[PDB]
């Protein structure tokens, strides 16, 4: 009846402010929230927030938030895995919840929710810059071209694994454009130090529809990348997954989700 739940930050899915300065506590549509290094102060709210509180309230549990700080999303290396997989995988939370994608990897030492946002892969280029997309053979074949296209994404999650595993060339080639965070990679594609960045789609096409000037766009990635979603992940055999499906299942249908998509992925860019 009391879980403990894993998160991670990752604006808009997930966003982590301190507490009110004059109350010492979080207020509005946050819920407290502690750091894995650690054990109010810190708060958390956004969609995947809106989405755990909604479970928590129909199926009746209460829960303890940790932010992971052990890697992030998750990565398995040597044998061992971080970030939030490893929270759930090493039993350390019974799920974890935010802007985390199924996949084969993953689904296989893990269980998943339903998928609750769908997601995949896309590449976010300046509004000028003129590219078709990731079949694009800048991309494709990236050191046939005698100034190289820069591009880049964020290592250690899905979005790397899938391009190791099906475009094994291209990684090696985007490896030494490795970008820490969202924001600075957005930060290096304004500049011009970057021509493209190549991550999860869901954030990705939220990003574009939020940038000031609207001058930052996103192309789907086509055939070139499978769909998928984000999912909650559970201990493997899981009591848990089916009431969590059943609500998620529920939400769906109750125009709930569609209503959080409005609330929080929503932009004027178009
Ligand atoms: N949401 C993705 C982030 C990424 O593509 O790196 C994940 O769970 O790994």
């Amino acid at each position: 009846q009391h879980l403990t739940v894993a998160t991670l930050e990752e604006r808009p899915f997930v966003i982590v402010e301190p507490a009110d300065p004059i109350s010492g506590t979080c207020i509005r549509d946050s819920v407290p929230c502690r750091s894995q290094l650690n054990r109010e102060k810190r708060c958390c709210k956004g969609f995947c927030i809106d989405i755990l509180k909604r479970l928590a309230h129909t199926i009746g549990f209460s829960y303890d938030l940790y932010l992971v700080t052990n890697g992030k999303h998750g990565k398995k290396i040597d044998g061992v895995w971080n970030g939030m997989i490893g929270e759930v995988f090493y039993q350390r939370a019974d799920m974890a919840i935010g802007s985390l994608t199924i996949n084969e990897e993953r689904s296989e030492i893990v269980d998943f929710s339903v998928p609750f946002v769908e997601t995949g892969i896309s590449v976010m280029v300046a509004r000028g810059t003129t590219v078709s997309g990731l079949s694009d053979r800048k991309f494709q074949r990236p050191q046939e071209q005698y100034p190289p296209l820069k591009f880049g994404t964020v290592p250690n999650g899905s979005t790397e694994k899938n391009i190791r595993s099906n475009y094994p060339d291209m990684h090696s080639y985007m490896v030494r454009y490795n970008q820490p965070r969202v924001e600075e990679a957005l930060t290096q594609l304004k500049a011009g130090k970057l021509d493209a960045f190549i991550y999860d789609a869901a954030v990705l096409n939220y990003m574009a529809r939020k940038d000031e000037g609207c001058k930052l766009v996103t192309i789907g990635s086509g055939k070139v990348f499978a769909t998928t979603g984000y999912g909650i992940a559970l201990h493997k055999g899981s009591r848990w997954k089916r009431p969590i499906d059943l609500a998620l299942l529920q939400f769906l249908g109750d125009d709930e989700i569609e209503m959080l998509e409005r609330l929080w992925l929503s932009g004027i860019c178009h």
